Order: C-alpha cells, then sequence, then structure tokens
C-alpha cells in the first residue's frame, strides 16, 4: 500500500534548528507509489528537485522541478535516487536537502 | 475493493467547459483501497486537499496537501469525506471542486 | 497539414492603435491542427484563454490558460469556438480580444 | 506518408537525466511534411524556436515562437535547419536543446 512520508516528521522542512534529513531518510523505506509530504512556511522555504551533481554542490540555479505550496505532495514513480533541496540562499548549505532512495 | 477513479472521466480536471463534478462523484462508488486520478494541464491547474470549511468557501490558503503533477494518483485509505479543489484564482468558484465520500 | 495564423498580421497583438481583431478573425479560416501566433511586447500585454461569458464581459480574473512570452504559439486541436483576451487592466475594453471559430 | 518524430523518444524533453538530443537528431531523418512532437511536464519546461546564434549561446530572450502545451506538435514545412531549446533558466546549458536538419 502506497505510503505518505512526512519529511522531517513533526519537525517538518525547516532551518530554524539543525535537523539531519539524511538520518530521517535512512529511517524510512521508500517504495514506488509512495509520496513525500513537505510541510513548511512558504514565505521562508521551497522544494526543488535537482540531480546528484547539483545536490552535492548545493546548486539551485537549474532545478528539474519546483514546489512552493508549503504542503507539497511529491510522487515517487520509479526506482532510483531522487534529490531535493531548498533553493533559498544558504539553506541548502545549512543542511536543508535530502536524498531519497526508492526501492534499491 | 481496488478501483482507480478518473476524475471527470475523459474530460478530466478542467474549467474550459462547465463540468458537473458533483454528478460525477455521485455516479461513482468509492471504497477504501481505491484511488483517484486527476488528469490536467498542470501549468494551469492544481489539486489541493482541504477541509469542509475551506471547500465551501473555496479557500485555498492552507491546504492539507498540494498535488501538481498533472496526473495525480491519490489513494483513499480511510472511510469518510474528502474535499479537493483547484487553487488557481477563481477556478474553484467556477466549479472545479469535488467532494468524495469513501466506504 | 497545418497553418500558423499571425494574430493581427503585421500589426500584431497591441493597443497602440485601434485594431479590429474580429475582422482579422473573419478574414481567416481556422482548421483543427492550426496554431495562432501572438506577437507583442510582453512588458505591456499577455494572452489569456477564457470562456464565452468572460470574453463578453472582459473578465480576466479566472483564465483557463495564460501565455506571456511575447511570441506565443497556441494550438487549435478541436472543433469549436475559443476566446482570447489581454488581461492587463483596460486592454480588453480597448478591443484587445479575439474569438476564434475552428471548423 | 508523413512521419511524427517524438523528440527523445520515450524519454521525452527533460533535464532529469542526461540525454543526448544531438544523437537522437542524428539517428533520425527529417523531411518536409514531417512534424516534431515534444512531450514534457509543461509546468517545468517549454519549447522555444530560436536562431543559430541564440541556440549556440543558449539565449532565450527573443524567441521566434514559444510552445507550452507539454505535447507540442510542430510541423516542418520547409527544408533547412531549425533550432529549439528549453528557456527555463539553466536547462539549455544542461543540454536541453536540439538542432533539426530537414531534407
Ligand atoms: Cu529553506
Ligand atoms: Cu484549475
Ligand atoms: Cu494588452
Ligand atoms: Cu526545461
Amino acid at each position: 500500500m502506497a505510503t505518505v512520508h512526512k519529511v522531517g516528521d513533526s519537525t517538518g522542512w525547516t532551518t530554524l534548528v539543525p535537523y539531519d534529513y539524511a538520518k530521517w531518510a535512512s529511517s524510512n523505506k521508500f517504495h514506488v507509489g509512495d509520496s513525500l509530504l513537505f510541510n513548511y512556511n512558504n514565505k521562508f522555504h521551497n522544494v526543488l528537485q535537482v540531480d546528484q551533481e547539483q545536490f552535492k554542490s548545493c546548486n539551485s540555479s537549474s532545478p528539474a522541478a519546483s514546489y512552493t505550496s508549503g504542503a507539497d505532495s511529491i510522487p515517487l514513480k520509479r526506482p532510483g535516487t531522487f534529490y531535493f533541496l531548498c533553493g533559498i540562499p544558504g539553506h541548502c548549505q545549512l543542511g536543508q536537502k535530502v536524498e531519497i532512495k526508492v526501492d534499491p
């Protein structure tokens, strides 16, 4: 059964305090058909889908997709690794980025 | 016990022509385990899940969830009533909203 | 085959001077598969697709589609009447709107 | 006996993964009467027809035509070379551009 994964659990998608999104991802199992739910104050953050190179360098200049609702539901349709980060200046560097492994 | 319901059938989720989404919902039977499929031009529409109050007043300010893929597959995993509307300015008022009764 | 119709011909999509877009449309024959090309300075205009009611009242508050490139190519894929207007305040009232009858 | 060429085949027009559009173009033959089909998520990409100069420098400021349907069917009724690129910031630089030689 498809499952909705709330990014950061009760903490959500934020930069208010440090939060290890890599550990959040590791504590979850993502399957095709699942979705990610990003909850945040859209006056301070957004969600951008990028590739591995942009993810590692925190490059938010050329996103493959962008979400700005504050309650974005993003589908995980195929097996592989997906990368998301907040594009607001300096946020990715603060650790607001997450790698999602779908059905490895 | 496992059916995919195409919202608006072949017409999809749109405002180009008047479409009775209420009649579409009433012409279908939704059961837990089923899913909804919203097909639309995602540059011009979106799908927001909201509560009863927001649904009636067409308020798209604080949605519970926002879908923007243009082919959203939304699973119905619990009995009850669910509300969806398009948050693009004025689309909800034109009738692009739908109430789903599950189980 | 298909044909590209340049809206307003050499005059384009503008409000600089009065231009009868209805006459332009009547002098053209639109077929399924054809496209419309709107050329304009996008700092002053845009192109919105609306329904008949909104078209008649120059209501640009809830468009079905929006284009803002200044060189928009819009496909005409089905038989029927389509309506377009510029949504910048007062432009539709100046006559910057056009009804397209496809086949 | 016209032929519809689906740009990027099943992969379509995207930047999600590196895709060699140049190889795609080279592995296909385009003749007058054919058409190109660009399939993509139109909220995140577009198709702009530009000149050789703009193509090389990935300049999308003054396109000859802008397509945004997500399933653009573009007829090729003249021999020669045509240039297309995605105007979304940085996409052209990532390689989302294609040169088409007809006849
Ligand atoms: Cu942020
Ligand atoms: Cu809508
Ligand atoms: Cu105007
Ligand atoms: Cu693009």
